């Protein structure tokens, strides 16, 4: 199999990604970066977010994995005196693949992202919340936030967002600061969608600041934002069980 | 075919009673393997409906009518018999199986609860066999993703669509402070993954399943899991979840 | 005067006779009766009881409180030694509980105050100084002194209050808060002389709580609380950095 | 309300722009403005409402105020609220009540509200409502990360007359500070500094908090 390793950048990660790479040349796995079949991040959750954003159009055949240097986070599983064992594993093709579920951010021609843990939206700030062409509050704030399953222990869960299982296919909406009045009454809970479930939020300004996963883009005259489980998934090359609600319990408690 | 029709008992849904029955009259009654249970009255209603034919649920079709589970208004009660009257297809909601070990199982609808008696209330909580928290406070409350609209919203869950296969546990007035930290926020659950509520100082707990809430000495497991059964509901119309969380919290401009 | 109470333990009753031995010497007597230093020994609900003891004779009495391993005591086992020799005053406020049938009963309470069903729904509305404010349908509600914010009060969601600080807070628990029943969510701070009143609708529920004691009550017709215009006095010695055992008790 | 002004100050003493009557217009938003004397309002919770008025036209009742301090240093009042937020990134701040540390708080940021303020932002960040009249004042956290290493209280705050929450710098040094509706960046901030001023505010009277919050949010 091709692969390519990515790294935060420190001179500790950079100098696995040389050790790893010599350490592949053994084997009968090749060097790419531009259609990897496998693809590697050192350092964490931040930069795992760059690898997966790196080759978004080719994220249908691409198993990733992770190396994070201290503790664990939630997307890297595996540690840098693990590499050697990983490098060998990885070579006999052993390894079993996962799939977590994705959402789409289309504006409005239109724009169209993806999003591995979350996308919001700000900006006086006063939008109208429609479900599936259905009006369902109008709301004035801060932002909203849409946040993917593996995304729910993130800005999600700072608020108030549940804590979701990544296998579960869904998104979560949270409010940011409603003000929830009379005039502007919005339910307050987190709302869990489902797959071809559309939330599209419209304008009552439409120049908001659009933020997809860390990257916020501020857009110009938008006529409507639309939130969707999006069709591709993302898939972890995995050796050995992942425990979720473990990995809760140890960044939380 | 066959029939039945639970009735809330109050003056509103008892004129409906048989004024449905009758109605049925040209086109039969049964209480104990009907394929079909209505309720008349409301959720708590459609509930005690669920948990008195719970047994037989593979081979019924829910329908209900209110004077979250109920989708039809009395005024339409007889394009109802008009319409279950030729023959829909059904829709089904996950429910959430309880078992209890001193072994005890229920399934509920809506949630379950664990709080204490008096004394204080402290349970280990243990997901997929893993110690996760120890959590003092009122109680837990699992619900299933009908559910969420009860009980577990006024806790501050998340509402989920019930085509969802999940659970839910939310805290009730958790003590958080360097002896008991707990997660704090909601924690959605899949199938096949098991949260074990198990004692520590007090062994007495109370323990409600939907509306029979129960008080149960000699406890050392509590162990929610989502089920392999479902509950169907029969469909003519058909619904829009968040339709009726904005008609319950937000507006009914009509 | 003095006077000492203890948790019943080995340890409490341990130190109440080694103070009442410092005691007999110095121009200072006991007597449970008519004191006017009242000393707890053993943590705070040990010191929620001693207070309950003497309600008539507050706006009169000093309170310590002494302590294992708090909120209201302030000195630990090992210091007893020395506060014998230097207590050889600060207020904090509390909130009157009035229930109505068919005579009216009525309670201080030095944390908070709890309402409940006795079995059924919850449902009861609440009137602010005579004007209808929201209608409840949940579990209960709280309303806590400020001494009483980091108890239930700040499970509940409430917000922490320095105790000097003259209100009341009422939080929720639960309620439904749908078209029908809509209420404000928020905690909700009333100051002195602000009528805040419990009639129900329905059904004559009501298990009420007063700090620990769980008292049912059937048919009451009306409930109300407001600022107290008693008050209880702790002897103090050093300032307090109430803030500081907030960052204990909680923070690491 | 252009066509409401100077309409009845044609109906009556006198009019100059050290006033001893400012009258707001058309509700609480830029009632703040005019904020920066009895004060009245009429709107289109601080403006209590216009022939009857000038008709009528008193008792003077008291509302508290926020100082604000950064460090020349410059000091900000505040009727509703001030935040502290950072520029960038990660906004990280230790907070120092009665020159004594309490938490290092990590998130969005941090909001210090008034009493009359409470109804306002803070309540949408969780606050406790309070009646104005209370001596006090407020803060509520933004959308913290509480885990392992930023351990932070969770409810909200309320500080009487005379203490002080301070807040100080971690990592960066710039923070997008922010007073009622204003918004003036600082960079080199190395304190700031939330403490109940002196200051009182009179309204001319001639309320029902709890109704008029009734009316708001029931």
């Amino acid at each position: 199999m091709k692969y390519m390793i990515t790294s935060k950048g420190d001179e500790k990660s950079d100098l696995l990604r040389l050790n790893m790479i010599a350490g592949f040349g053994e084997y009968d796995m090749e060097y790419d970066d531009v259609e990897p079949e496998i693809v590697i991040s050192i350092g964490g959750d931040g930069t795992f977010l760059s690898a997966f954003h790196q080759y978004e159009e080719r994220l249908d055949e691409i198993a990733f994995i992770g190396i994070h240097t201290g503790h664990l986070g939630f997307y890297a599983d595996w540690r840098p005196a693990e590499a050697d064992k990983l490098v060998k594993l990885l070579a006999k093709g052993e390894y079993q693949k996962v799939s977590y579920p994705l959402l789409k951010t289309t504006v409005k021609k239109e724009a169209t992202y993806l999003a591995l843990n979350e996308s919001t939206v700000k900006s006086p700030f006063v939008v109208d919340v429609v479900i599936n062409d259905i009006h369902f509050e109008r709301f004035r704030g801060d932002g909203l936030c849409m946040s993917t399953p593996s995304g729910t222990t993130a800005y999600n869960k700072s608020l108030g967002g549940a804590l979701m299982h990544p296998s579960i296919e869904a998104m979560q909406l949270t409010e940011m600061a409603s003000i929830n009045n009379r005039v502007y009454r919005t339910i307050g809970s987190p709302l869990v969608f489902p797959k071809h479930h559309v939330v599209s939020l419209q304008p009552v300004d439409k120049d908001f600041q659009i933020s997809v996963d860390h990257l916020s883009i501020l857009h110009r005259d938008v006529q409507e934002i639309r939130y969707e489980v999006s069709a591709k998934k993302i898939h972890f090359a995995r050796f050995r069980s992942f425990d979720f609600w473990r990995r809760v319990h140890d960044s939380f408690i």
